[PDB]
DNA sequence: CATTAGA
DNA sequence: TCTAATGA
């Protein structure tokens, strides 16, 4: 956790630009187990040697792992950390919309910079387009202040559209956090559910709505029971006018909202802790159901789920609050 | 690990 | 159709 940070995150650098830079998985993938199993080893590795000991450590990195150790750095680390090709696809990759993919594919053809971006917006698709035309609010974190008021106007229109909708601003914001970076709605109507084939319009209705009344502003996607956009704080008595914001709405049969809310809501380790429980506790749990265990190794055959209580109940644990949903 | 775009 | 990107 500590006692081979260095040694994780040298690993994590090296792992990283293969899987970018070139197109390297296997290495890739190489570095990150590697990676993994260091991070456990409950003691303070002093030589490759001793790391090579473990499962996933080959020679390779052994190697890197002595320079490492010996001098406070790497070579080939401060090669690539110079290197301007490598950079760049760093960064290019910023922009919403921009994968290592396109970013290698740019890069190639001289488009290194955000200016690059610009003069040959042509060569961009509409999603890239908005990532660019957003970049500065993109990068920004939003004010649970802002959270609140953009959860305000949601909540609201949902329910003038129709008042059996249900939704749920999910997220670090519904976990208490200060800060979030992007809204998740949460939404499930009635008559939606796991067989009830579809009613796309239930997704479109409101996401109609809300750009009707300038809460939307833009289109990342939309589909059946996904929309990615972009909304804004209406920018009141000018002076001040609000960041674009990075928002997802998805739409849950009925049947499988809180499964779906308990998960979203997080956090990744309360998740798994909560997911880790169920199992002794004879169950399963997953974005969608909880369903038990049989002995014959597994089971099936989905539990019934009114809310977040229903699930804990289930594994009989301690409704948790989501505030405290963080470990 | 799933959904949407796109070419 | 495949392949890319976003989704902690
Ligand atoms: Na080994
Ligand atoms: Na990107
Ligand atoms: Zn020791
Ligand atoms: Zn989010």
């Amino acid at each position: 956790e500590t006692l081979n940070g260095g040694i994780t995150d040298m690993l994590t650098e090296l792992a990283n630009f293969e899987k970018n830079v070139s197109q390297a998985i296997h290495k890739y993938n190489a570095y990150r187990k590697a990676a993994s199993v260091i991070a456990k080893y409950p003691h303070k590795i002093k030589s490759g040697a001793e790391a090579k000991k473990l499962p996933g450590v080959g020679t390779k990195i052994a190697e890197k792992i002595d320079e490492f150790l010996a001098t406070g750095k790497l070579r080939k680390l401060e090669k690539i950390r110079q290197d301007d090709t490598s950079s760049s696809i760093n960064f290019l990759t910023r922009v919403s919309g921009i994968g290592p993919s396109a970013a290698r594919k740019f890069v190639d053809e001289g488009i290194k910079t955000l200016e690059d971006l610009r003069k040959n917006e042509d060569k961009l698709n509409h999603h890239q387009r908005i990532g660019l035309k957003y970049f500065g609010d993109f990068e920004k974190r939003i004010p649970r202040e802002e959270m609140l008021q953009m959860q305000d106007i949601v909540l609201n229109e949902v329910k003038k559209v129709d008042s059996e909708y249900i939704a749920t601003v999910c997220g670090s914001f519904r976990r208490g956090a200060e800060s979030s970076g992007d809204m998740d709605v949460l939404l499930t109507h009635p008559s939606f559910t796991s067989e009830s084939t579809k009613q796309p319009k239930l997704l479109h209705q409101v996401v109609e709505q809300l750009q009707k009344v300038h809460f939307i502003t833009d289109t990342l996607s939309k589909g059946e029971t996904k929309f990615m956009g972009v909304c804004q704080l209406p920018s009141k008595n000018d002076e001040k006018e609000y960041p674009h914001r990075r928002i997802d709405i998805r739409l849950i049969p009925k049947d499988q909202y809180y499964c779906g809310v308990l998960y979203f809501t997080g956090s990744d380790i309360f998740n798994k802790n909560m997911r880790a429980h169920a199992l002794e506790k004879g169950f399963t749990i997953n974005e969608y159901t909880i369903r038990p265990l049989g002995v014959t190794g597994v089971a099936g055959e989905p539990l019934p789920v009114d809310s977040e209580k229903d699930i804990f109940d289930y594994i009989q644990w301690k409704y948790r609050e989501p505030k405290d949903r963080s470990e």
